[PDB]
This record gives C-alpha cells, sequence and structure tokens, in this order.
RNA sequence: AUUGAAAGUUGUAGUAUGCGGUCCUUGCGGCUGAGAGCACUUCAGGAGUUGCCCGCG
C-alpha cells in the first residue's frame, strides 16, 4: 500500500492566495486545588495555557494498492 | 521492487468561575380662530261658468 502526501489542491491556492486559512486557539487545562482555590499558580494562566492550530481547506490525495 | 525496505510527533486538557448600564427627572408654565353681517328686495292661482235638463200616489 503506498499513501503519498495530503496536499491542498492548487487552483484553490491560487484563487485564494490571501489570508492565514490556519487559526490558532489557546486550550487551559484546570487542576484546581483542595476544596475550591484554583491553586497557588495565579490566574495568570488558569493552571496552564497551551496552544493548537487548526488548518482548513480542499485537499487532494492518491492512494494505492497492491493487493 | 529505486540506500529503499519496517514507522501516528502520539496519547490526556472548558479561559473558566462570581459582575444590575445602576440610582434621581412634568416637554413644564401663559394663550378668545375673535370682532362686523336683512336670503333680502317685486308677486291675484288667475281669468270663463244654470245640478244641466222631462214629472197627476
Amino acid at each position: 500500500v503506498k499513501a503519498s502526501f495530503i496536499l491542498p489542491t492548487e487552483d484553490f491556492i491560487k484563487e485564494v492566495e490571501g489570508e492565514r486559512l490556519i487559526t490558532a486557539i489557546k486550550h487551559n487545562r484546570v487542576d484546581v486545588d483542595e476544596k475550591g482555590a484554583i491553586g497557588s499558580s495565579k490566574e495568570g494562566t488558569a493552571q496552564m495555557l497551551f496552544s493548537r492550530e487548526y488548518a482548513t481547506g480542499l485537499y487532494g490525495f492518491s492512494i494505492v494498492l497492491d493487493l
């Protein structure tokens, strides 16, 4: 089984050319204290703030099966 | 079947929690659509005319 890379189609890129089409979003993992506190790490970060990037577009694929 | 062959950059994670666009406020006071004004002035229902005609309780 041969699998190629997943690339967005070239006409879509040519038409769009601009715009990031990549959105960076922040998620927080909550670790509260024993009774009700958010912990001694302060609320500058809730407990932690990590970041994730999400893409968007029309992609092309090609798969070969030599069964 | 190519220095290629086997291969997750993988798994778990809430920007969340409480926070009144709030309390007081006259569209308010005074103000003649009023005073003057002939549906008035001239005017015949008017001029002609046999209850008509015959009569033995």
